[PDB]
């Protein structure tokens, strides 16, 4: 309900996943793979083979730590089913 | 206004997306009810395995027995781009 203050870089990790996550997508799909399966498969792993160097998402991914896309994962499903 | 059947040895009847958000939701009840951070837990929980990240609460640590990481992490990945309309 309150009005959030917005701080030049704030929601720099929530966009950071945001970005990262839709052009790891666009990789995998683009290349044949099952998106969700390769996905898990590197945040389980964290085997950065598990992700294509098209779209250089491999190199990408490799720059943040799995925590951090974990982390953004948590939040967004919590947040989608109303958990707080 | 939920029941269960007690006519054999039911090992549970939730999908894996309801065994999840039932998991997620205790977690964060219990850690957010005693001024932790849920989502450090969780996410320490995944990168290991060890159950000792999730407070023993509820059925909790049975939960958490009952669910690979690979499902839990599957679910987590499918609702994020669901929910971002990726793909």
């Amino acid at each position: 309900d309150q009005t959030m203050f917005y701080n030049f870089g704030d929601d720099s990790i929530e966009e950071d996943v945001k970005k990262l996550m839709k052009q790891v997508y666009v990789a995998l799909e683009e290349k044949g793979y099952n998106p969700v399966n390769q996905i898990v498969g590197y945040l389980l792993s964290g085997d950065p083979a598990y992700i294509p160097r098209h779209k250089d998402a491999r190199s990408m991914i490799r720059r943040l730590e799995r925590d951090e896309i974990i982390e953004e994962l948590v939040k967004a499903y919590l947040k989608n089913n109303e958990i707080g």
